[PDB]
């Protein structure tokens, strides 16, 4: 596979015309190059390879993104996607994700999406299969290869560790920490204005390890995917103690967020809610300063933000994230 590859052209420059404002990590914000706290609300694309076999990767899908207010969009590079087309096949696409993105005024966070247990190589399914070495060479290559493109700007290392109560092996979060540094140290030697998203373990939910030992490097954020089911009532006092109170030391991005009722098309834990979470959720990452991107933009993946791709109309979720998104960014 990756070890294969060659011939794979640099980005073609002339696909973009202007440069977004650099952005960059001070204390526990970030910041655009005056000092202003920008905060991100955007959405979770589905994978760039199943927009492109449902024949509607063009301009326009993300032009939709953009009228609903969204400031910026993650790509969840599914590594069995990045294998069946190959390097430079999946580069084809993510090119055109980060030219689209960047013309239309809008950051991109690339997501490398595998769910699991990394250093024993044993994940969620076979879906989500990778090695570190793919790891490693996927985040050498999309860190070359963008360097220089102020509207990449984060890069996040692996979307959900877990080790499932040991049914996926074992993995203290020192081993991890010195995982992601290495990680962090070649997406920055490549591309020095980077700024990496960390997650810690059940399926990216707890930052207390990390607060105990943070990561030993410099403009990075840590993640959360706080999705309804992840803890019960008082809700916001329970979220504080697992991960929000890590927002008054260095940024949070809740790359994932997302919520639907029991009754609707996938519908499975951690997901399921009456729909008081959608309010409850953004009032709280409000009151934090956390920037939190919605899953996902897709009719068939779940839970869904919109229903069908003629109409594009938002769902039960989708209405309450984009009326958030069109009112707070700024």
């Amino acid at each position: 596979g990756w070890w294969n590859a060659s011939d794979i052209p640099a980005f073609d420059k002339s696909k973009i015309t202007r440069q977004l404002p650099l952005i960059k990590v001070e204390g526990n914000r970030f910041v655009d190059e005056q000092g202003k706290t920008i905060v991100f609300r955007g959405v979770n694309i589905s994978d760039p390879d199943k927009i492109d076999k449902d024949k509607r990767f063009s301009k326009k899908h993300f032009e939709v993104i953009r009228s609903w207010g969204a400031n910026v969009v993650r790509v969840p590079v599914h590594p069995r996607a990045w294998k069946e087309r190959g390097v430079k096949g999946y580069l084809e696409l993510l090119d055109q994700v980060v030219a689209w993105n960047n013309e239309l005024g809008i950051y991109t966070i690339l997501d490398w999406h595998s769910i699991g247990n990394l250093k024993s190589e044993m994940f969620q399914n076979n879906s989500y299969h990778t090695t570190k070495g793919e790891t490693f060479d996927f985040w050498r290559r999309v860190s070359e290869r963008y360097n220089g493109i102020n509207s990449v700007a984060f890069y996040e290392i692996f979307n959900e560790p877990t080790v499932f109560n040991g049914r996926l092996g074992i993995a203290t979060w020192a081993e991890w920490k010195a995982i992601n540094e290495e990680a962090i140290t070649i997406i920055q030697a490549h591309n020095p204005k980077a700024i990496a998203l960390v997650a810690g373990f059940n399926w990216a939910y707890d930052l207390k390890e990390a607060a105990a030992n943070p990561i030993d490097r410099q403009n990075i954020a840590y993640v959360s995917h706080p999705y309804p089911q992840k803890v019960g009532a008082p809700y916001q006092a329970n979220w504080e103690r697992d991960f929000g109170f890590m927002a008054d030391k260095y940024p949070v991005f809740a790359t994932e967020i997302g919520y639907q009722r029991a009754t609707d098309k996938g519908a499975h834990i951690p997901v399921i809610d009456d729909g008081s979470y959608g309010p409850r959720i953004t009032d709280y990452f409000n009151s934090k300063g956390i920037s939190w991107v919605a899953w996902v933009f897709d009719p068939d993946w779940s839970p869904q933000l919109f229903t069908d791709y003629q109409t594009y109309t938002p769902t039960m979720q989708g209405e309450h994230f984009r009326k958030v998104m069109l009112q707070d960014n700024k």
